[PDB]
């Protein structure tokens, strides 16, 4: 099953190679960002549902999860949101709220304003030197876009991750000096303290040994 | 990607349908026979690594998972133990131990001896009227077994699920009038009771709303 590899607009690649490599001390505000793109994925998918209520068929539940993987240094961050199609993914993230944001960067702007400028999705190199974006919209089949901060990514159609019934999933891959993120306090630490109107449930998968 | 179809040996069908529609009040041992056979699978996939520690390393850590999917009624059951190759699902599952606990039964023995005569993967039938075995073995691709209580099962190759490492995953589909067992201090308290000497760590994953 072969993927297919696309490159970045040049001012994509320089973002992402200017935060990868940042020493910014604040790098939990990654969440605050994936948790509102998700919740705007849910917000589209309930707006749209309101002239079509099928849409909701393919997940009826709309949920948040965060979902750890110590073992594999892996964070995952899931929602039921309308999801990206093929080429959506290819699209989507492929421009410029970015140059005006790396502009006042240089000027000391804080990173959290990233959102502001619409390019708060790499934020997540904040913490992360690779991810996967899995998805699955009701009018394509699921779909894996991979990038690991260089110039370009792979599309794939996905034949080895659990089904979606709909909706997206942010599967990071955590720097090794970031593993902090994988623990149940940190993380709903974090959350309380940026995302605390959220429409939608936000779930935390915890896998605890019985004894 | 097709499925192929398989006929069971008669004294499984009758098995099964014995056990399916049978109102035994003490359903809660399946998971002891389930426990039990990963523990197998672990032992197995163990002691071959004596002579080969390369094994492992397709799954370094043996462990015990259970996972409730209560949006789902599924129970799933994994293991990082040796698993199945497509061979050993059609060969494996397809023998009596079978009459002679069904006779057994006939006589008055408790169904909770079905461990004693090996075919103790059958008392799932008590709480769930559909089951996927999904099972991948270092020496082949992972694969799909599934049974509905029916004469036939299927066997697919796995392209809808994770991918594990190495190992297996029962998939129960539970009854209706079980979804009992999608709660996490239901199962804690069946596993203190029945499992107390298992080498390896049982795991459960829990998903909690973060308020
Ligand atoms: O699936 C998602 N969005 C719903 C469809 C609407 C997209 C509108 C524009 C925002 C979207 C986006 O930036 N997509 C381009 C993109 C494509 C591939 C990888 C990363 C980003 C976008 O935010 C994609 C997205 C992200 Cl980044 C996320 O963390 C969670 C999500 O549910 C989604
Ligand atoms: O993967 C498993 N066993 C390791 C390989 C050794 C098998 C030895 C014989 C026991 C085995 C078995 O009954 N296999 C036949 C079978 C084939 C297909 C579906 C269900 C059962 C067997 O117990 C398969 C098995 C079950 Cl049922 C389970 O709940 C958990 C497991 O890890 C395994």
């Amino acid at each position: 099953m072969a993927s297919e590899t696309f490159e970045f607009q040049a001012e994509i690649t320089q973002l992402m190679s200017l935060i990868i490599n940042t020493v910014y001390s604040n790098k939990e505000i990654f969440l605050r960002e994936l948790i509102s793109n998700a919740s705007d994925a849910l917000d589209k998918i309930r707006y749209k549902s309101l002239s079509d209520p099928k849409q909701l068929e393919t997940e009826p539940d709309l949920f948040i999860r965060i979902t750890p993987k110590p073992e594999q240094k892996v964070l995952e961050i899931r929602d039921s949101g309308i999801g990206m199609t093929k080429a959506e993914l290819i699209n989507n993230l492929g421009k410029s709220g970015t140059k005006a944001f790396m502009e006042a960067l240089s000027a000391g702007a804080d990173v959290s304003m990233i959102g502001q400028f619409g390019v708060g999705f790499y934020s997540l190199f904040l913490v992360a030197d690779r991810v996967q974006v899995i998805s699955k919209s009701n009018d394509d089949e699921q779909y894996i876009w991979e990038s690991n901060a260089g110039g370009s990514f792979t599309v794939t159609l996905d034949e080895v991750n659990e089904r979606i019934g709909r909706g997206t999933i942010l599967r990071l891959f955590l720097k090794d000096d970031q593993l902090e993120y994988l623990e149940e306090k940190r993380i709903k630490e974090v959350i309380k303290r940026h995302s605390e109107f959220v429409a939608y449930p936000i779930q935390l998968v915890v896998t605890k040994e019985v004894e």
